[PDB]
RNA sequence: CUUAGAAAAGUACAGCGCGGCUGAAAUCAUCAUUAAAGCGGUUCACUGCCGCACAGGCAG
């Protein structure tokens, strides 16, 4: 049982159970971990260790959402469970407008979740991201330890976000059936690394991560060739063979009450919000059954807006790269252009 | 180092019957395109013969 509330503020441009009036519910922390079947993750809490963290839905935001999606068919997604609970849908539907730099085009992934946060659906959390980028890293360092991201850049190329069902396994019949929404994102990502030095693309393909938020990310074999190193993002920019696509950044306005989302949401429809980072309700401490022996804290995700840029001229790549700030009372990843 | 680790929704199907868009019309008077202009072989493919040839063949 976890009744603790939020310990700290967030920026006005990032959601969390701070903002809203938490009192519609149905502070002592105590649960176990062994046998348990929750989710449990690890992301870096510093250069040189990680922490573990449990991401659990609170009540409080999904009852806000489902009580005010209503009448919002243009924008609200529902789901049963098992138990009719609303979310919030993204807009209509998805259009389609240092030193070395390294490419991965075109990367596809078939059967990705689409129910990042518990009160919205649409593209894939950017923490999922940036675990991949960091489980990337983490395959690539086994042959070369100097190897470094210091931050990446996301592409979209084509995404498209449908109701689906997971047949679960036999354990006698089949458990109590679920129904989430799936995503098949075509994106292609860049990435800003401290190697400053050509790689061999063999290892480099060898080492790339194929799950992607549960799902399968494999990349074209007659695009192998096109994945190579660059020393500027400027020349990196205008080699990738896809001619379309939109770029992610955050949505730097306030966003402090789900009535001003909706109406944000309703001047263009083309936004789309997914997670972006988690809110720890309980300061890192370490349990015997951990993920990896590291400090587990129960968290809670985040909801923010991800705006669309086209690159050219006089855009500038410091509202593009996302990296984890670790920050000390939340783990989120957000543009490098916000101080 | 990804609300991490895993997962087959699939079997059958006849939309069918019938139909009058019809009545009437004036598009309509007038009009100045005007002025001004080098496209240039220096030699180069000539002169004889035959044949009746506005025919067709010879040589230097």
């Amino acid at each position: 049982v976890i009744r603790t509330q939020a310990l700290g503020e967030l920026p006005s441009f990032l959601l969390s159970s701070s903002k809203i009036p938490p009192y519609h519910w149905s502070t002592t922390i105590n649960v176990t971990l062994a046998p348990n079947y929750l989710t449990q993750i690890s992301l870096p809490d510093s250069d040189t260790s990680y922490i573990s963290l449990s991401p659990v839905a609170s009540l409080s935001m999904q009852s806000h959402f489902h009580q005010r999606l209503q009448d919002e068919n243009r924008h609200s997604a529902i789901t049963r469970f098992s138990g009719a609970f609303r979310m919030l849908k993204s807009g209509a539907k998805f259009s389609s407008p240092n030193g070395s730099f390294l490419v991965l085009p075109n990367i596809r992934v078939c059967g990705a979740t689409a129910l990042s946060s518990p009160v919205t659906v649409g593209i894939p959390s950017l923490t999922a991201f940036f675990g991949f980028v960091h489980a990337f890293e983490r395959n690539i360092n086994r042959t070369t330890s100097s190897f470094r991201v210091e931050s990446f850049a996301i592409c979209v190329h084509q995404l498209h976000v449908e109701k689906r069902g997971l047949t679960a396994e036999f354990v006698i019949s089949a458990p109590a059936t679920r129904d989430d929404w799936q995503c098949d994102v075509v994106f292609s990502l860049i990435l800003n690394t401290n190697f400053a030095q050509h790689i061999d693309q063999d290892t480099l393909v060898t080492s790339l991560p194929k799950r992607l938020a549960r799902g399968s990310a494999k990349i074209a074999i007659d695009d192998f060739k096109h994945i190579n190193s660059f020393s500027t993002l400027e020349t990196a920019i205008e080699s990738l063979p896809i001619e379309a696509g939109r770029w992610l950044s955050l949505y730097a306005q306030s966003n402090n009450n789900l009535s001003d989302l909706l109406a944000a949401m309703t001047e263009d429809h083309q936004l789309m919000a997914s997670c972006v980072g988690y809110h720890l309700l309980e300061e890192p401490k370490d349990k015997p059954n951990s993920l990896r022996g590291y400090k587990h804290a129960i968290a809670e995700c985040i909801i923010g807006l991800i705006n669309s840029i086209t690159f050219s001229s006089e855009t500038d790549p410091n509202t593009i790269f996302w990296s984890l700030k670790n920050y000390q009372n939340y783990l989120v990843v957000q543009p490098r252009s916000i101080n």
